[PDB]
């Protein structure tokens, strides 16, 4: 009864296009704040953040003002999209095909005007994402709002602090905290001044899932490449073991280009490890291949320099803690008795230089090994 | 004739805006339930519930209430959106892009003015899931509704047992139950408090697919890398049959990469599974390397510890069950022979070093085989 | 002239919120067909169909009826959404976001009031897609529409036998048919029934694809792993084929985990033929590695047992068709000569070892080849 | 001035549900063409067309005419959704989720009532795609439109040719013509005929980056997996030639598996030199089995066929141009040098095992050459 | 009090239908320019350029006319879509499914009837890109705008000079600069010519990432595939390394076939690289079959050609600075010699292939090493 006459009453002659302030010359004071409830993704490859968010927008309408002594028991009122002054309040730096994701919903007004407003909507906003220090990178993201239309001396925009009590941890981003600051912007547009309240999200990554997914794949790709300074040449797998290790290195390679980040605009710290192991690997299989080539050396070509004779053998090799008819019959006995002499004698030529082949790839074995600790 | 005149009568001074209470202090009761129907998707990734769902709520509407002794026959009328007040009664933790997934149909009145309504929906809503004990894993997925704007000393929210007489059992999640609970919440937005009800959808996942696609292959590569140390060192295949394997499991990193759901929020235990056997690759690679050094052992190298020499030629062994011209024509001939005699005692203590590397292969293969059952 | 006069006397009082019969107690017949297009999609992943489809649905408007006398010429009039009464018609199982798809277009009635209206419609119904028989799989799809609103002592819903005249062949699922039941169905919400129409849509997937993309592989890797067992184990390549055989398999296990339809519901059939050529490649390759140890097989090491000695090397052998100075010199002579008796025999022993290693090899290539076929 | 008054005098009484004939009995005509402005995109797994286009619809309004005198300068009015007739001609074969992809814009009415309309949009359409010579094949997609409610006794639809002069060349299809029909049908819904203009868009698909992603490396897969046949069988790597030249292929079929577009409507004949190359190659990887095999056969088993030693090493071979103290020490040196030379003899027997396959191995180089040229 | 009577008064006969201008004659002034903030996003696959875009349009409304004595402190008002007659602008060259993607937003207008509309909105375009200079190309997008049924007698459109003050730079995209152009086309539609502002977005793409993923891989892999020919053929592992570096770069292939953008309108240069290195990689692999010829040459086969043993072991080879019972008993023993020294000259001509093998080895070494630079 009494609700059907305030209901009634309210509407008389009220029209949605007057901002509702009792002085025309004056600014009407809007209060803009919002409550965080859920980030729900970060989108790096797009810059897109998307949040679950409660806009809070709170004013005074003139107009929508009774005395709840005429109308017992009803001490607010509500009204839907077009039939009540709003303001225009945008997130500027959207990154919506609609580009106005708010769902709009009842403004609740009590008796002495007081409006307010809070629309939900699932909000994406472009965000410049630096993964620079991923996985322990830190993103602020901002989120401008603003009156599209209404300048300074029309509404006069401020700031409330953020809501957070509603917030749901998400498992991957940890919420650091939402700070805001009202500014007061000139726009090549107008010449009246456009304010506007900005919160900055900052987010802090939880990095289990990727230092459990992308660096212990590093560690064991490198040590499964180090293994082949150890595996015997006679074995005749040193390059089977160093190439193949590589082939995983390159399928890994597609699993990193897809669980990794990249947005172009930086060189990730991290990536300075997969190209630090990248180089291990194929600079183990170049110190295998120096390796096979001493070890599989020519006994009747080039002798071996003495400078590394004494380089290998001595210096590094101590370093390692290594180490008439009767007479016919005569000369036939004699040459094979030479012959095997003699092949026995290049058998051991081929010995330093099996030999010196173990010392070099011991040699890489403890020099890679201090390479990777500084890297 | 009289559904014409009854639906003249009913919307003369009709208001939708009105809360359609007789006394306005008070407030009006809505009970408030669901059809769940199916269960569309369950999405890990993105952590969002698709359901489709019947949404179901009743309430007196004072003003829609007529006499059926003077339109005789008219039993009930229909209204469809904006013609009726009908509750705002949004899902607050809907992920959907347009916050609102409910499709609007018709709220039917019988004559002694009772509301029904029964909107449809693809509903959207955010629910944390939980993949620690994938594939037998339990989500408790919650969909809370409730009245925007309209608090409890309004809209007296109430709760009714949820349906499922029409649900369509999913071929990946077992329905447990969807228990309701109606709470009475303050927000810092507002003094009054704005209850709301809350139905728990408890799924239960069918694991076959999973254990299926995801397991057995995890047994077939610890297998297949098992067999590298039965496999004979003299074949020259040990290093390519581990690498091999190795690389096979990274391509089926990339499969279980896609299959498994990672929300990055715990651990799946699961995965314990897949770190144990991509270190038992890599571990039986590392023992394939050792036994491949005992087995091309240098015969003119060192000597064989005494230490391993009863540790294992001996007592691993025993617990395995293993086990003047014619004077110059003189010196000639028995040149050749010690020749020969000298390397046949080289290719005893060649045997040995190979007799050591079996030794040791065997024993990793049982040792490698009690690890995998323990784990 | 006479289109305008009748349109402007049709509208006069009329309201499409009434349910357009003569008598209120009587239900207003509404019959119900569609057209089948074509068949857009079949997500088998989903669990979604998608066709194109008309809407038929035909009653009688009391109200909208005139003389065509008095409007000569005038023998049809269109009506857009909201100006004339229609059925709420709904595919209660639709996928759709919006969850109503149809494209609303005009009610063409004719003279007597007969109404027609034939909205088109881009439809997702959600269809339970059994694969267990994929690819020789026939999918029943049910589209269920009814009045949402209107119950059966008002809207007495009536069928008529789909149309495929206009129906376009898809080039990956044949139409069995389209048969229609109409249904009267009670739920937990009203006392009063709902009826409802369900087209079944059968429909007969075409194999040729999928027979060509997923057989002829298996057949190919199933052949390029028992071709191990005719390579011979001097070439020392029988490891590198098998293991790279298999590794090949899970490549072309990626390419099956996306072409073929998972659905998670059964176990394909189909499947049976996948994992019977991942057992034969991995026992291929364990038999392999027995085939190498018997070839392999130490001379100084253990005696064949004559248990298959005459397993082996005859009964299946057979079946197979397969077979004072002057002194001092003297002993250094018949050293160097019995050293060359000893290995000789040696080397006869290490040929059964060979030989034996040949028989098995066989065995395994004929009798893997009979578990093929039966598989 | 004047176009105020022409807009309050042209509505005053129009009615937007009016067919805007002067005699009621006649039909209306509706010219109708459209621009191609952009082929967007073709889908051939889903079977849409995409396209830019630019509606072309005229007809005459009886209503809205005006004399230029009474009205000076006032020589065009414009109309928007909603205040005009407007033909409702829909795209029938519409792959949009809406069904009517027009975006909706003014209607241009001059003085005498000539209606101009000239909607755009991004129109997807279902086109059969025939992907049978791919690259080189060519599409005809058919873009059918017509009144979905006026049949052909109140709406005459004529046709004019499509314009073509706005259009933008595609990447990467050749746009051979949009040829039209305007054809005059019967459906099951209706006893009047409702005529439709069916517009054809030939497309001829510009081949290049196909034949450069797609065809070479099946060149070059052939031609790595006929260089086994050169590769001797000592080096012992026949077989991992081969068999890693099969997993390549495997994985350029995973690529083939997604640069190709495959619709399961017929074969693509490109398709049959995929399949001659997996054929080439695994055939050769079981000729290098039979050449090992020869190889490696054993000198102490079987004897080489005379029928093989004359088909092979006779004519195949030149077809290829290709080619007491002191008894009892005699006894100790004689049984050495026979051993000597027997080995021999044995190795001469191996010879010709190890030459026959030189020659099978060459004839399968030329044979498998001239293969690959007719296929 | 002012602003409600202002608002009241303004509507008052106003009709959004009207083009207000004074003088029906005369065309209406609109001056068009856009604000760029954001480069979104260049899809090179769908030939889409994403922005977002505040539009600017500005004209005066001859009815909108106040003086500002008699509405003390009114110096401006708004209104909304459908209150006000403003310019149908459009993106001729839209890719946007609803082909208009401004967000409408309030016009502003002040006491003199000025009109200012800064529609903001997320715009699809279809940008020609071309990609043959990848990664550094520079891609020119147009952006044409104009009024869609305003012809350049009815609606005078001017241009103004782009603001880029507010612009956020990308990541991945230099802004070079925006130009714009007015112009004046026929169209076949109309005889009427319609003036249109295209403003062409000029970009850089900045190559970092690009340099970084697709360059280096091929440099590593050539590197790689090069050490082939360090390799010695006593390894066994020449075909290994190479065919396995081979199968790495089909791996790689997939990589580019995804970070690669085509388009397949030309051939990007930088897929020139892309082809060297596949072709030196299996060129390598093919020279490499050519010295294992070479190096497992059958000493017993046929002789070196002088001709080669001129231009390998000489010229090349110098170029590269490389290098009676006692009678029955001697012809026992002389046997065994001569088979010896018979061994040893087959020796030697094996030297002399394996030398040659050594030479062409490392004259493909360099001969390779050179045709990397140029190409
Ligand atoms: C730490 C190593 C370098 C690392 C950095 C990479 C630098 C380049 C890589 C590797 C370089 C390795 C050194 C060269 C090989 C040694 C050959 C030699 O000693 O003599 C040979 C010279 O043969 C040549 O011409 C060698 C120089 C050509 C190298 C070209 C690089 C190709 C690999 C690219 C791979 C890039 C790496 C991939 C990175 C992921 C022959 O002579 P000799 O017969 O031995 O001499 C005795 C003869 N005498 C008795 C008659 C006198
Ligand atoms: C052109 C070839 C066929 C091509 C078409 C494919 C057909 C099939 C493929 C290959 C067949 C190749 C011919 C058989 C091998 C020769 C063996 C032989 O000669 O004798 C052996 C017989 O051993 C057998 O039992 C051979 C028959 C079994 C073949 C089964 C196919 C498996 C491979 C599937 C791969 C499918 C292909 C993959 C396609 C991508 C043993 O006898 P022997 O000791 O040599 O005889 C002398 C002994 N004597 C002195 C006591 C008398
Ligand atoms: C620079 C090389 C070419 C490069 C371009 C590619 C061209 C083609 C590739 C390689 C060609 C390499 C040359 C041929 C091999 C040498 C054989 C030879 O000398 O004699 C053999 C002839 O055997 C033949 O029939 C050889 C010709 C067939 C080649 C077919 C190409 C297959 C590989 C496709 C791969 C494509 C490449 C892949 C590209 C990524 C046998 O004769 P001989 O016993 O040695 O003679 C002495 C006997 N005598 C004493 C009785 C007199
Ligand atoms: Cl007002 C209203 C809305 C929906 C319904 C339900 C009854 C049948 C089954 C679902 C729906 N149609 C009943 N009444």
């Amino acid at each position: 009864e009494f609700q059907r006459k305030l209901y009634k009453e309210l509407v008389k002659n009220y029209n949605p296009l007057e901002r509702p302030v009792a002085n025309d010359s004056q600014p009407l004071t809007v209060y803009f704040s919002l409550s965080l409830l859920q980030i729900m993704d970060v989108d790096e490859k797009n810059q897109v953040l998307t949040t679950n968010i409660w806009l809070q927008m709170s004013w005074t309408d003139h107009y929508l003002q009774w005395n709840v002594s005429e109308y017992p028991g009803v001490k607010t009122v509500r009204f839907p999209d077009g039939q009540i002054w709003k303001p225009d309040i945008l997130l500027y730096n959207s990154a919506d095909e609609r580009f106005d994701a708010t769902f709009h919903t009842n403004v609740l007004v009590n008796s002495s005007g007081h409006c307010q407003y809070l629309p939900p909507g699932i909000f994406k906003s472009s965000c410049y994402i630096d993964v620079r220090w991923f996985p322990f990178d830190v993103q602020h993201c901002k989120l401008k709002f603003g009156s599209w239309s209404y300048g300074g001396w029309s509404l006069d925009l401020q700031m409330q602090e953020a809501d957070i009590s509603g917030y749901i941890p998400n498992g991957e981003w940890d919420l650091v905290g939402i700070p805001g600051k009202r500014s007061e912007r000139f726009y090549e547009c107008c010449k009246e001044p456009y304010p506007d309240v900005t919160f900055t999200v900052t987010m802090r990554r939880r990095t289990l899932y990727y230092g459990l997914n992308l660096l212990i794949p590093c560690v064991l790709i490198s040590a499964l490449a180090l293994l082949v300074f150890l595996l015997p040449a006679d074995s005749g797998e040193k390059i089977s073991l160093g190439i193949t290790v590589l082939l995983s290195l390159t399928v890994f390679m597609l699993l990193v280009a897809e669980i990794m980040p990249a947005t172009s605009d930086s060189v990730p710290l991290i990536a300075q490890y997969f190209a630090s192991t990248m180089i291990i690997v194929g600079l183990s299989v170049v110190v295998t291949v120096i390796v096979l080539q001493y070890h599989h050396h020519d006994p009747d070509g080039g002798k071996m320099p003495k400078w590394t004779r004494v380089i290998l053998l001595n210096w590094c090799a101590w370093f390692l803690r290594m180490k008439p008819d009767l007479a016919k019959i005569l000369e036939e006995v004699r040459y094979i008795a030479n012959r095997f002499r003699c092949q026995d004698e290049s058998e051991a030529v081929c010995s330093e230089w099996k030999f010196a082949a173990c010392v070099v790839d011991r040699l890489c074995l403890m020099a890679f090994s201090v390479f990777t600790i500084i890297c």
